[PDB]
């Protein structure tokens, strides 16, 4: 006895068909998301950008983050074409608790006077002397009807808020007149979700951006799409331009999504079961608690260390995406920073180099599983944009990049390198030179680019 990893070691496999079957599916929700829907799993909200930064912006410009517990505050100098953000500095302040489950004007009084806290703070920084009115650019990261490019009404509070208030009313329109209360002259001139301001930060450093790719906490995509049609937005009358879409593919759903008994189990468990499958797969909240699954099984009908049915390894959340990967990144003979991991995090004595190297060799089937099925997304918005195959002639000179984040392609360089090479088998030894993956550092952040493109 035994081998229980070969059952793992398939029905998490990951064959280039299966990829192509899944991008293929990736591209006909997206269809139905734009049309739409009836009940499309892929909102591919509108978020009425339709010009993004170019390089030539001058001047201050601020931002705002609502995240989660915490909030920053951005500003950044910007100077043209030729030494393009010459200053940028940030804050970081996190949200009392009392606040998160008070009244709104209460939250966003809080808000707003922190950020007019910082706003005389400056530097060093600065725009035409003087009563010039600042801009900023708000990432709002909760649920919205998008109703302009600097306006939405909430849907419904999330992530740890239940405000009494906001909810059907501009959240623009709630930090407006919080400022004015504090009293700060700024307008609001965009209102992004993060992955909009990632596509914006990475085209304004980039021409050739048409996508951009989260793969952090959660997973989510943006990409430019041509205008004529998103059908439930044009093409009668036709507009001729494009339009950013943000595509909340983290509900993706698919029949052909390689999930098993874990990945179920996860979702049986979870917080929102049938909701976010794709995300459940791939993103980084949950990597670590899939190898932690994959163990169990093999610490209750296995087993793997001994007779013993380890400690708190029968615990969620216990194994973290970044424990994962320090063991998956071990390069020891002998591997003793992943068993000394397992020791920690766990922990468990005496750790064998059967028991290491098994280990070793589960995080490198739910990584692998994950960087690849994102580039199986990946792969279908190139498809939707056609920019999966080559022309008649021209290498397509607009070449494309996707601007990537996340601390999960940032930090996981099995899991980036694994990303980068599967996309480059989706799409063949032609297009793949055509198409860059490009870290875009800060899109939540930035946000303010945006805000520049904007007046």
């Amino acid at each position: 006895a035994a081998a229980v990893i070969e059952e793992v070691e398939q029905r998490f496999s990951t064959p280039t068909a299966l990829l192509r079957g899944i991008a293929d599916a990736m591209v006909e929700e997206m269809e139905r998301g734009l049309r739409a829907d009836p009940h499309a799993p892929l909102k591919m909200l509108i978020s009425y950008v339709d010009n993004l930064p170019t390089g030539d912006e001058h001047g201050l410009f601020y931002a705002l983050d609502l995240g989660g517990t915490n909030f920053r505050v951005i500003r950044v100098q910007l100077g043209g074409r030729e030494k393009r953000v010459v200053s940028q500095q940030y804050e970081e302040v996190a949200i009392p608790p009392h606040l998160m489950v008070g009244t709104s004007m209460e939250l966003f009084d809080f808000i707003a006077a922190e950020l007019e806290s910082f706003v005389k703070t400056e530097g060093e920084d600065f725009h035409l002397p003087e009563g010039r009115q600042r801009e900023l650019g708000f990432t709002f990261s909760f649920p919205v009807h998008q109703t302009s490019i600097s306006s939405g009404t909430l849907i419904k509070w999330t992530k740890g808020f239940s405000i009494n208030g906001t909810v059907g009313e501009d959240v623009v329109a709630e930090l407006s007149r919080a400022m004015e209360r504090q009293g700060l002259d700024m307008k609001v001139t965009a209102l992004v979700n993060d992955t909009v301001g990632t596509l914006a930060g990475g085209r304004y450093v980039d021409n050739d951006v048409a996508a951009a790719v989260i793969l952090g906490t959660g997973t989510n995509a943006a990409y430019v799409e041509h205008a004529n049609a998103i059908p439930k937005w044009t093409g009668l009358l036709p507009r001729s331009g494009n339009m950013v879409i943000n595509m909340e593919w983290g509900n993706f759903k698919s029949e052909r999504l390689p999930r098993s008994d874990y990945d179920n189990a996860l979702d049986f468990e979870s917080l929102n079961p049938g909701e976010q499958i794709y995300e459940k797969m791939i993103s980084g909240m949950y990597l670590g608690e899939i190898v932690r699954r994959i163990l169990l099984k093999l610490a209750h009908d296995a087993s793997l260390f001994g007779d013993v049915v380890p400690t708190k390894l029968e615990q969620r959340f216990i194994l973290r995406t970044p424990d994962m990967s320090a063991m998956h990144h071990d390069t020891s003979h002998d591997l003793k920073h992943l068993g000394a991991k397992l020791k920690d995090i766990l922990g468990v004595a005496d750790t064998s180099l059967e028991a290491r190297y098994i280990t070793l060799h589960v995080c490198d089937l739910v990584a692998e599983r994950g960087a690849r099925l994102a580039a199986a997304g990946i792969y279908g918005i190139l498809k939707k944009l056609g920019r999966d195959r080559v022309p008649s002639d021209g290498s397509q000179k607009q070449r494309t990049v996707i601007a990537l984040d996340g601390g999960l392609y940032e930090h996981y360089k099995k899991f980036r390198t694994c990303l980068e090479a599967t996309l480059a088998d989706l799409l063949g030894e032609e297009a793949a030179s055509s198409v860059v993956v490009k870290l875009a550092n800060d899109g939540s952040g930035i946000g303010a680019a945006l805000l520049a493109a904007s007046h």
